C-alpha cells in the first residue's frame, strides 16, 4: 500500500511534477512564519491529492530542498495527533486516524538507504524518528489500529535498515542505535496501553533474529530486561529483598502506569523476544539469514565470506555481552546486588537453586558448553560458569537438588579444569574465583572432582608471577581463592582414608599419567 | 463540478504540473505504433488522478 501513483510516470517528469507541487505549498506550510495563512487544503479530494503527490516525492534523490520540505510537512501533519495546529487542514483533524495511517505508510520510502546523501538522510532519519517518539511519548487517545500500523512500520523500517550486511561508513552503523532505541520504547509504550497481540509479538521475534550482528541491539535488550527484571523484583518479593541498581534512565524507559500484574507478561515476553543468545557463539548460523543468502549470491570474493564478512568480527564482544547481561539478571535474582571487590551475602528470601536452573540455567549451560566444544569466544565461556560456579555455591543448607544439574555441573567443572593440551586461562581462572564455597556446601558427590582440582592447583600455586593468568584476573585475588580452595582440601585424607573415590573415565580427561585411570585412587596418595 | 484541484495552487506551479503531466500522454496517444505498451494507466486511483 506505500507504492505512490506518479511510479508510473518517467522518472524525469515526475521528479519535475513532485517539485512543482512541493516548492509553493512546502514553502508555506513547511516553512515558518505563516500563521494566519489559509490553508490550502478543503476537501477531501483536495487531501487525498495532496498526500499522493508528497508521498511519490519520497523516492526522489535528497538533492535540493525539496524532500527536506517533504519531511518538515510530514512531521508537522503527524504532529496533529498530539495537538491540533493552525497549518493542519481541517478535514485531516476532522479524520485523523486514517490520515496518520496513510502518512505512516508512506514514511517507510523514506528509511530506504540512498546512494551519496547519506550526510542529510542522517538528519533527516534522526529527526523523522525522534518525531515519532515524541508523537509516542505525549501521544493522546487513538485507536489500537494506529498502534500496530505504527509497530509494523517501525520493524519494517528497522528491517529495511538493519538486514543487510554492515558496511563501514554507512547510514545502518550511525543510525542502528537510534532505530533500536526507538523501537524499544514504542515497543514498552504500546504494552503500557495497547499490549499488542501475540501475532505481533512473533513478527517482532522473528524479525529481530535477523538484526543480531548489530551491536546495539543486543545492549538495548540487555538495559531494557535489566530494567524489566528489577521492576518486577521491586514487588515480586517486596521492600526487605535487595534492590536491584539500575540507571536512572533505564528506569524511565519503562512507564510507571503500568499494573503489577502486566508486567510479568511483558517480562518473560522480552526476556524471550531474542533468540538463543548461544546462537551469537556459532558464526555459521548468524550469517544464515535470508538477506545474507540473498547477499551470498552476491558473494563472489574470497570464500572465507561465510566467516569473514566485515560485520561477523564483532561476535566475540556481542556475546560477551549478552552473557554480561544474563549474569547479571542472575545475579539480580539471587541477592548479590554488587559485582562478583566483596560480594554482600545472599539474602535470605532467594528462591530455590532449582528454579533458578530452570529459569536460566539453560541456556547457561548451552553457553558454557558450546565453547567447551570450541580461544576465540573464551570470555563469553568464562563468564558462563562465572554465573554457574558461583550459582551452586549460593545454595541453602539442606536444599535437595535435582540429579541431573549436579551431573550436568560435575561435567562442567571437569571439563574446564584441564592442563595438558585442552587448557584455557580464562575459563579456568573464573572456575577458580567464582567457587571457594565449592567444596564446603556439602554438594552430593561432589567429592568425585577432588583429584581434578589435585591437579588444577598444582600448576598455579608453585608459580610465581602467574604471568599467563595476570592479564585475564588479578593475581592477589586467584591465589586467595586457590588458598581457600586448598584449605578447604586439607582434612579430607586423615578423615577419609582407605575410602575409594570414583572415576569417570570417558575419555582423556584425567591429567594423571600414572596407567591407573581403571583404578579408585584412595587419599592416602 | 468543472472545478479543478490545482485551482488553489499557484498558476505557475499548476501549469508546470499540467505540462509535465500531459505531454508523455501526448506524445504516447501521437505517433500510433504496433507495439502494446498497456497505455500507462492501470488502476483507479491512477485514471482518477
Amino acid at each position: 500500500g506505500h507504492t505512490s501513483v506518479l511510479h508510473s510516470y518517467p522518472e524525469s517528469v515526475g521528479r519535475e511534477v513532485a517539485n512543482a507541487v512541493v516548492r509553493p505549498l512546502g514553502q508555506v506550510l513547511g516553512t515558518p512564519s505563516v500563521a494566519g495563512s489559509e490553508n490550502l487544503l478543503k476537501t477531501d479530494k483536495e487531501v487525498k491529492w495532496t498526500m499522493e503527490v508528497i508521498c511519490y516525492g519520497l523516492t526522489l534523490p535528497l538533492d535540493g530542498e525539496t524532500v527536506k520540505y517533504c519531511v518538515d510537512v510530514y512531521t508537522d501533519w503527524i504532529m496533529a495527533l498530539v495537538l491540533p495546529k493552525d497549518s493542519i487542514p481541517l478535514p485531516v483533524i476532522k479524520e485523523p486516524n486514517q490520515y496518520v495511517q496513510t502518512i505512516l505508510k508512506h514514511l517507510q520510502n523514506l528509511f530506504v538507504p540512498r546512494q551519496e546523501q547519506g550526510s542529510s538522510q542522517i538528519r533527516l532519519c534522526l529527526q523523522v524518528l525522534r518525531a515519532i517518539q515524541k508523537l509516542a511519548r505525549e501521544s493522546s487517545l487513538m485507536a489500537r489500529e494506529t498502534w500496530e500500523v505504527l509497530l509494523l512500520f517501525l520493524l519494517q523500517i528497522n528491517d529495511i535498515l538493519l538486514a543487510p550486511p554492515t558496511v563501514q561508513g554507512g547510514i545502518a552503523e550511525n543510525l542502528a542505535e537510534k532505530l533500536i532505541g526507538v523501537l524499544f520504547e514504542v515497543w514498552l509504550l504500546a504494552c503500557t496501553r495497547c499490549f499488542p497481540t501475540p501475532p505481533y509479538w512473533k513478527t517482532a521475534k522473528e524479525m529481530v533474529a535477523n538484526w543480531r550482528h548489530h551491536p546495539a541491539v543486543v545492549e538495548q535488550w540487555s538495559k531494557v530486561i535489566c530494567a524489566l527484571t528489577s521492576r518486577l523484583l521491586r514487588f515480586t518479593y517486596g521492600p526487605s529483598f535487595p534492590a536491584f541498581k539500575v540507571p536512572d534512565e533505564d528506569a524511565s524507559l519503562i512507564p510507571p502506569e503500568m499494573d503489577n500484574e502486566c508486567v510479568a507478561q511483558t517480562w518473560f515476553r522480552f526476556l524471550h523476544m531474542l533468540s538463543n543468545p548461544v546462537d551469537l557463539s556459532n558464526p555459521a548460523i548468524i550469517s544464515s539469514t535470508p538477506k545474507f543468502q540473498e547477499q551470498f549470491l552476491n558473494v563472489s570474493g574470497m570464500p572465507q565470506e561465510l566467516n569473514q564478512y566485515p560485520c561477523l568480527k564483532h561476535l566475540p564482544q556481542i556475546f560477551f555481552r549478552a552473557m554480561r547481561g544474563i549474569s547479571c539478571l542472575v545475579d539480580a535474582f539471587l541477592g548479590i546486588s554488587r559485582p562478583r571487590e566483596p560480594r554482600p551475602l545472599p539474602a535470605p528470601r532467594r528462591p530455590k537453586v532449582n528454579s533458578i536452573l530452570n529459569l536460566f540455567g539453560s541456556w547457561l549451560f548451552d553457553a558454557a558448553f558450546v565453547h567447551c566444544k570450541l580461544d576465540n569466544y573464551e570470555a563469553g565461556r568464562a563468564e558462563a560458569c562465572g554465573t554457574l560456579c558461583r550459582i551452586f555455591c549460593s545454595k541453602k543448607t539442606g536444599e535437595e537438588i535435582l540429579p541431573a544439574y549436579l551431573s550436568r555441573f560435575y561435567m562442567l567443572l571437569i571439563q574446564g579444569l584441564q592442563i595438558n593440551d585442552y587448557v584455557c586461562h580464562p575459563v579456568l581462572a573464573s572456575v577458580i574465583l567464582n567457587s571457594p564455597p565449592l567444596f564446603c556446601c556439602d554438594l552430593k558427590g561432589i567429592d568425585v572432582v577432588v583429584p581434578y582440582f589435585i591437579s588444577a592447583l598444582e600448576t598455579i600455586l608453585p608459580d610465581r608471577e602467574l604471568s599467563k593468568f595476570k592479564s585475564y584476573v588479578n593475581p592477589t585475588e586467584l591465589r586467595r581463592s586457590s588458598i581457600n580452595i586448598l584449605l578447604s582440601l586439607l582434612p579430607l585424607p586423615h578423615h577419609f582414608g582407605t575410602v575409594k573415590s570414583e572415576v569417570v573415565l570417558e575419555g582423556k580427561f584425567s591429567n594423571d599419567d600414572s596407567s591407573s585411570y581403571d583404578k579408585p585412587i584412595t587419599f592416602l596418595s
